[PDB]
Order: C-alpha cells, then sequence, then structure tokens
C-alpha cells in the first residue's frame, strides 16, 4: 500500500512568493516552472470540506501532496506552454 492520497484540488491562481515579506522586485515573469518554482507561490483550492477555503501555499509547502501534479499543469497552463 503506497501513499498517494489526494491533496490539491485546484490551483486558483499564483504570484510572486512575497509571503508578506517583500524586499525586491522581479520583472523576469515566468517562462518555465523553475522561475516560479524558485520564487513564486500559488493559490491552492484545497478540498472544500466546510471551513477550509482556498489558500496561497508554495511548492516548499505543497510540493508533496499531488499538488505539484495539478500545480504543474497550472504553471504550464499559466506560467509556461
Amino acid at each position: 500500500q503506497p501513499e498517494d492520497f489526494h491533496g490539491i484540488d485546484i490551483v486558483i491562481n499564483h504570484r510572486l512568493k512575497t509571503s508578506l515579506e517583500e524586499g525586491k522586485v522581479l520583472e523576469k515573469t515566468v517562462p518555465d516552472l523553475n522561475n516560479c518554482k524558485e520564487n513564486y507561490e500559488f493559490l491552492i483550492k484545497w478540498t472544500d470540506e466546510s471551513h477550509l477555503h482556498n489558500t496561497w501555499e508554495t511548492y516548499e509547502s505543497i510540493g508533496q501532496v499531488r499538488g505539484l501534479k495539478r500545480l504543474d499543469n497550472y504553471c504550464k497552463q499559466f506560467i509556461i506552454e
């Protein structure tokens, strides 16, 4: 019995991983998944059980729950092609 339980339902959107920290700007946009994967966050629509709502996580926190899969198709449908 491996481990692949669901985790990310939908990537509502994304943006620079400011994490309320901010400090410098980057006009390099996001061509591939590295630019983002190296400095970007993503609104993760998690399972809407009742009190849980979309949130803005980052691969450093959603890179291990099936998110990268839906997040990968999101970065390619929104940050790459």
